[PDB]
């Protein structure tokens, strides 16, 4: 997250921190994710497509720092790694950038809801917030595009939703951004998601309910003028989410 504020997991309790174990035992941060039901974390396929072995992944819930075992946190392995069958990557745009991770503790259990571990509501079909609505994003991604390290403390920011017609403008993304994608950014281009924030939530308060409207997917650079963050439009994928979580 470029700009924004440092926060803690009690403010983002649906946030999942996803890591990968390498041969030799080293563990590194991969991407963010969101808890949609006790057994299911939703994220982005581009985070896993090059290493599609479910055994390689570690998922944390209730974790506030990158290298701290936060009080109340829960650690899980991935029982099922479900990647969207028609995923593809263009120079910038990712297509069907959505993945499901069925999680399980070493005891074979799903998440135990608490003050720091909570699910996030899914949207209803054809019901997204209007353009201009403020939504929040969270993650452990880069604070600056030139950084190679990620921040130790979890960060959040607030961005505004941008219409499909505005995002398809020539100085924005043209026809590279589709109707299955949602754009959001800072009108002053000072705050945004960045590399490392992929798979994490775009949460919008809609008709009084906090909703998982988007999943961090792609963007040209980070907090670059006329280059919004692009998010998987969760409402389009409700039949795919319901069928793959059954
Ligand atoms: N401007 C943004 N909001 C934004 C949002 C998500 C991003 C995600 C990346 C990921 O590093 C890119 C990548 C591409 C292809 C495969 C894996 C990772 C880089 C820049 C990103 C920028």
């Amino acid at each position: 997250i470029i700009g924004g504020e440092f926060t803690t997991i009690e403010n983002q309790p649906w946030f999942a921190a996803i890591y990968r174990r390498h041969r030799g035992g080293s563990v590194t941060y991969v991407c963010g994710g969101s808890l949609i039901s006790p057994c299911w974390v939703i994220s982005a396929t581009h985070c896993f497509i090059d290493y599609p072995k479910k055994e390689d992944y570690i998922v944390y819930l209730g974790r506030s720092r990158l290298n701290s075992n936060t009080q109340g946190e829960m650690k899980f392995e991935v029982e099922n790694l479900i990647l969207h069958k028609d995923y593809s990557a263009d120079t910038l745009a990712h297509h069907n950038d959505i993945a499901l991770l069925k999680i399980r503790s070493k005891e074979g259990r799903c998440a135990q809801p608490s003050r720091t571990i909570q699910t996030i509501a899914l949207p209803s079909m054809y019901n997204d917030p209007q353009f201009g609505t403020s939504c929040e994003i969270t993650g452990f991604g880069k604070e600056q595009s030139t950084d190679y390290l990620y921040p130790e403390q979890l960060k959040m920011t607030v961005v505004k939703l941008i219409s499909h017609r505005e995002c398809q403008q020539p100085h924005y993304y043209g026809s590279e951004v589709t109707t299955k994608m949602l754009c959001a950014a800072d009108p002053q281009w000072k705050t945004d998601s960045c590399q490392g924030d992929s798979g994490g939530p775009l949460v919008c308060s809609l008709q009084g309910r906090m909703t998982l409207t988007g999943i961090v997917s792609w963007g040209r650079g980070c907090a670059l003028k006329d280059k919004p963050g692009v998010y998987t439009r969760v409402s389009h994928f409700l039949p795919w989410i319901r069928s793959h979580t059954k």
